[PDB]
């Protein structure tokens, strides 16, 4: 399992960088760190001088942590490079820093065409104590379900499945289908059947210590969707898939 | 990893039944066999009876082969059931036809949430494997789906990239090649020009697993429609 960390050196990305090194550490997986000198913005040597620095900073912080790491410097449009590099990965980790969920234009573009799940980390690091899954049995929820299972299993996290619908019978079938799958993959889980507003529940249910997984399909990558409000207001790490 | 085998019983499914049971035994993965009485008083008891004969038949084989197995009898439309049950699986296995893409298989492979393995009618153990790769989203999906299967079956993977511009084909082949080696699979790229479809079809021996990305709607169709060996599709 190969992890890809895309960081822009900023302080807001410190969380993502930290969460990637920890994940690589736990999962015992190799880690690739990518800095993309935004050529768009001579003085370029300045934007490029820092990138190398940001890399060595992150690179050795991991080398020390005992994580197989490789640093990669590149120049050009960030999301373009991030998306290309993602094909050689299984999990993509980004630092939060109006675009989707206020993640900015770059992170916004990545989420729109990433070949793999995308982990959105909060600014301030933290310890993963649990996990949850927003599930409605839609294609992107299924991918989120499948992406979450191995991570939950390896990190020892129980998973609270969260289904929301006007009809409790529909929502119960979804929650159970997903709970069954997680159990069939060695994950401890429960099914929460609720009504009302999905984003409210998910935001209520997730503390800074919880990893929330949810599908984020292109048709719901617009301001106002459930996924959009969750990611924008998420307190802890969010795992998305399409 | 959960493997879902969809078998209609016919001879044109003995290949899927064996491959599925074989993949299960080899990956120590639970197998879920599904039979669907195509409803679409009389025939009822008859069809259902057979379905249970087919299911009970595959079950004993899996057991005798030492594989955690489960059989399910469903009533309704085949693809709708298979696609629904597919949500709880990681890999799906169907027989080519009721000798190519049949009604069901075609609907299924165009909408499955997970990799679809189409097996020929005539059984056979996988000895080799190849991947058609062009760096498209579907191919990346195929690439990622293949790796775990190849390593678990101890199979080398011939990575095939075909384009007019060799520099482009090269970039693709090496990308797919490095991914596999990074995931503990032996692989060597074959960079070509010309027609991808014919090369892939020419290169696949009935004992080879050919992986490629499923069509968005073509290279993929041509290959899936003429494959002489097991095909693995992903979207």
């Amino acid at each position: 399992m190969r992890i890809l960390l895309a960081t822009d050196g900023s302080p807001q990305a410190r969380g993502a960088e930290a969460l990637a090194e920890w994940l690589a550490y736990k999962l015992s997986a190799p880690l690739t760190v990518l800095f993309v000198v935004d050529t768009r913005l001579e003085l370029e040597r300045a934007l490029a001088l820092r990138g190398e620095a940001v890399l060595e900073r992150v690179r050795q912080s991991a080398l020390a942590a005992g994580v197989a790491v490789e640093a990669v410097l590149e120049e050009g449009v960030p999301h373009e490079a991030i998306l290309r590099r993602a094909r050689a990965a299984d999990l993509l980790v980004l630092g939060r820093s109006d675009g989707f969920g206020g993640l900015g234009s770059t992170a916004d573009r990545v989420l729109r065409a990433s070949p793999v799940p995308v982990l959105l980390a909060p600014g301030e690091p933290v310890e993963l104590e649990g996990a949850l899954l927003g599930y409605d049995a839609s294609e992107s929820a299924v991918r989120a379900l499948h992406a979450l299972a191995p991570l939950a299993r390896a990190l020892g996290l129980g998973v609270r499945v969260v289904s929301v619908h006007e009809d409790p019978a529909r929502a119960e079938a979804w929650a159970l289908e997903a709970e069954a799958y997680l159990r069939d993959h060695g994950v401890e889980a429960s099914a929460l059947v609720l009504g009302g507003d999905a984003a409210d529940h998910l935001l209520r249910l997730q503390g800074p210590g919880d990893l929330l997984a949810l599908g984020a399909p292109v048709r719901r990558l617009v301001f106002g969707s459930t996924a959009e409000r969750v990611i924008r207001n998420a307190q802890g790490p969010v795992l998305t898939a399409r």
